[PDB]
């Protein structure tokens, strides 16, 4: 009765979420963990990177590039989800302004932990893997910002979440009441309120044997806010260091604050 309509609203974000994002934990997981048609190409070193153009100005500023353009990408995907939660669209513009922009960039280094093994990071829609040895080995400061996001990932991933629990999750994360700027918390709050209840019904019947998974992946919001911290105190020295360098008008827009 009251669970039926949980169920529901999880069977529904569910579905929204694979229409909205082309690449799937599971995908994801199916081409890292091996099948001979899904196989990846593997970039280590700069010859491999290379040679990885033709099967699929400066190294570490084309991989940044490379970055930002699937960031920029995420951003989309992410931003037609949200479209797709009960209740979001129908919340002062403003304030699904407002929660796009904190939220996002959340969402997206937990979206990334299921492209991401200890060894390495899918890319190209996993087409490509890109060893987690080779983005540490780039000049500073572009070497140094994977790293918070693979150590991340291997503990993120330790809980063995599904993609729907996963689609559950990323709607929290963007119905936040606290985001900076809202001008009117009460309507976002309800929205998060119903969501978390779903998310609760949804890992205890998804993972029964798993205890506290619910206050465990609550937990898990910090280590996000940490990495974010970590990257915009980042992108503030490139844009020094390199006058040259170009970051796109999206991503400018949501760092700005
Ligand atoms: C890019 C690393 C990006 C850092 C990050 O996690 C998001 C924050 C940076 C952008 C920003 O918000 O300013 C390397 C990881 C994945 C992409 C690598 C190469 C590009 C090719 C494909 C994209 C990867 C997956 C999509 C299929």
């Amino acid at each position: 009765p009251e669970s039926a309509d949980l169920r529901a609203l999880a069977k529904h974000l569910y579905d929204s979420y694979i229409k909205s994002f082309p690449l799937t934990k599971a995908k994801a997981r199916a081409i890292l963990t091996g099948t001979t048609d899904k196989s990846p190409f593997v970039i280590y070193d700069m010859n491999s990177l290379m040679m990885g153009e033709d099967k699929i100005k400066e190294v570490a500023i084309r991989i940044f590039q490379g970055c930002q353009f699937r960031s920029v990408e995420a951003v989309q995907e992410i931003t037609e989800y949200a479209k797709s939660i009960p209740g979001f669209v129908n919340l002062d513009l403003n304030d699904q302004v407002t929660l796009l922009k904190y939220g996002v960039h959340e969402i997206i280094y937990t979206m990334l932990a299921s492209l991401m093994n200890k060894d390495g990071v899918l890319i190209s829609e996993g087409q490509g893997f890109m060893t987690r040895e080779f983005l540490k080995s780039l000049r500073k400061p572009f070497g140094d910002f994977m790293e918070p996001k693979f150590e991340f990932a291997v503990k993120f991933n330790a809980l063995e979440l599904d993609d729907s629990d996963l689609a559950i999750f990323i709607a929290v994360i963007i119905l936040s009441g606290d985001r900076p700027g809202l001008l009117n918390v009460k309507p976002i709050e309800d929205i998060q309120d119903n969501l978390l209840q779903a998310l609760e019904l949804q890992l205890k019947l998804n993972h029964p044997e798993s205890s506290q998974l619910f206050a465990k992946l609550l937990q898990k919001m910090t280590d996000l806010r940490q990495i974010v911290t970590e990257h915009v105190q980042l992108l503030q020295v490139i844009k020094k260091t390199e006058t040259d360098m170009s970051l796109h008008p999206l991503l400018q827009e949501i760092y700005k604050d």
